[PDB]
């Protein structure tokens, strides 16, 4: 969404007072005093704070998949494309695309039901990228395993680097992510 | 410890009472009604509560670690050995080691600064192990990264199972186990 309409003010203005203070202590007032509006206006674009909440959300993961997706288009090759998802998703994980992820990561469950949907729907179509770019791996002979069951252990090797990774004190991310390319491909 | 000892009924009784209930939710008055005892007299065998929770998680890892240094004893090859560890952790993640497990898991911050340092030396030789077992399959050519980062990977890649391995429906845990070899070894 566009960031100088009065819609995008209050999404990308709601994402820093959610992240700062929890979704539950963010306040209709506190939202309309950071926008300069009343109260009542913020209601004008949103049906609901549950759905500034869900557009929060679904506007982290629309950047965090058109930034995969143009990250992709510049990779040629087998190695590169998979080693561009690994490395958007790590920078994804380690505090890239911002306040708005964080608050996806821990405001989930205030969201509703029907705006969890909605942000699953999206998440859907960033795993079909991830499907898409892996079963092309699988086809040139660069993954010896199953395609989806591949993905689910990368899920996991690459979101628990969050435990580890600052510990490490000398490995940069990018590093992180040609090991985990190593892992993952039988050659690159 | 011995099973049939008082210290061993009393710890083995207190895994499923802890489980049950919570650490929290366990009083001393409960454990000795268990084991058939005075409130009292539970502290001849542990210094203190906080110590039978301690007890408890060190029996589970040094169980698992048991486990597994017998499986790696029956495996002669690269592939097996690294297969007969997976394995083991697999059996782990997914309510193998019981109850005593299940406290290590959701009790841990119920422990004692002293208990937790106790229980982390037994992980650290539990890691070890699977540091030997990498660090052999890296140098007869298996693996094609690092060994410690290869460790953190497959460690996030397994723990990660649990939220989705009872959704697929018909996976076994042997070709779970079977499809992380396939991804971590170069061949097997
Ligand atoms: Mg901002
Ligand atoms: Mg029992």
């Amino acid at each position: 969404t566009d960031p100088e309409s009065a819609r995008g003010k209050l999404l990308q203005t709601a994402a820093h007072l959610f992240r700062n203070k929890g979704f539950e202590r963010t306040t209709v007032r506190d939202l309309a005093s950071a926008v300069g509006i009343q109260s009542g206006s913020i209601f004008h674009h949103f049906k609901s704070k549950d759905e500034i909440l869900r557009a929060v959300m679904e506007e982290t993961i629309h950047y965090n998949t058109a930034m995969m997706r143009a990250s992709l288009e510049e990779a040629s090759t087998v190695r590169e494309r998979v080693l561009a998802l690994i490395r958007c998703e790590l920078q994804s994980i380690m505090g890239g695309s911002g306040e708005a992820m964080a608050v996806l990561v821990y405001e989930w469950r205030s969201l509703s039901a029907e705006g969890q949907a909605h942000v699953l729907a999206l998440r859907d179509v960033y795993e079909q990228i991830w499907l898409q770019v892996l079963g092309e791996a699988k086809a040139a002979g660069y993954i010896r395993g199953d395609v989806f069951i591949t993905r689910r252990f990368l899920t996991g090797a690459l979101s628990w680097t969050t435990t580890w990774f600052r510990a490490q004190g000398s490995l940069t991310l990018e590093e992180l992510a040609e090991e985990a390319l190593l892992m993952v491909l039988k050659s690159d």
